[PDB]
């Protein structure tokens, strides 16, 4: 996340923080994703594309830090590594990018609810807010696109939705922007998602209800100006996401 501000999984209690093991045991971070009901993460299927066996991931709900162990987190194995069928990459955008992790401990048990664990609900079918309504997004990511390291403290910011008709502009993304693709930015192009961001939450207030209405997908750079982040659009994949759960 560039600029924006640090947070705790307190504030954002859907955040999943996806890890992978290496051959020969150590553990790396791969992406974001959200809770979206006990047993099932959404996230991004660019994310595990080179990577697609499911014995490789570990996933953390609760978690406030990269390398530490939040107090109160749960652990969980990935029985069920969902990709989607319809995935493609290009140069730079990503199309069909949701992927779903079904989660379950080495006790055999789903997420359990609690203050720092919570599930966020799924828009309803083709039901988007208006643009330019401020929406926030969570991660590990970068904070800044020179950066090596990862931020060890999970941030957050907010974002403006931008139209399809403005992200279909020249010096935006022209072409490389869909109708399954959401864009949000800042007026000014200071905060944004970046590397690191990929599978996690864009969240909305949608009839006073907190809504999943993306997912961090791709952008041309970080904090760019006339280019916004873009998000698969979550409410234009219900079908897919309610057939595979
Ligand atoms: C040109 O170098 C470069 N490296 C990484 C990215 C990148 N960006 C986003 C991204 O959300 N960008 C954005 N919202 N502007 C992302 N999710 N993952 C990424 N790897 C973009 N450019």
């Amino acid at each position: 996340i560039i600029g924006g501000e640090f947070t705790t999984i307190e504030n954002q209690p859907w955040f999943a923080a996806i890890y992978r093991r290496h051959r020969g045991g150590s553990v790396t971070y791969v992406c974001g994703g959200s809770l979206i009901s006990p047993c099932w993460v959404i996230s991004a299927t660019h994310c595990f594309i080179d990577y697609p066996k499911k014995e490789d991931y570990i996933v953390y709900l609760g978690r406030s830090r990269l390398n530490s162990n939040t107090q109160g987190e749960m652990k969980f194995e990935v029985e069920n590594l969902i990709l989607h069928k319809d995935y493609s990459a290009d140069t730079l955008a990503h199309h069909n990018d949701i992927a779903l992790l079904k989660i379950r401990s080495k006790e055999g048990r789903c997420a359990q609810p609690s203050r720092t664990i919570q599930t966020i609900a799924l828009p309803s079918m083709y039901n988007d807010p208006q643009f330019g309504t401020s929406c926030e997004i969570t991660g590990f990511g970068k904070e800044q696109s020179t950066d090596y390291l990862y931020p060890e403290q999970l941030k957050m910011t907010v974002v403006k939705l931008i139209s399809h008709r403005e992200c279909q502009q020249p010096h935006y993304y022209g072409s490389e922007v869909t109708t399954k693709m959401l864009c949000a930015a800042d007026p000014q192009w200071k905060t944004d998602s970046c590397q690191g961001d990929s599978g996690g939450p864009l969240v909305c207030s949608l009839q006073g209800r907190m809504t999943l209405t993306g997912i961090v997908s791709w952008g041309r750079g970080c904090a760019l100006k006339d280019k916004p982040g873009v998000y698969t659009r979550v409410s234009h994949f219900l079908p897919w996401i309610r057939s595979h759960t």
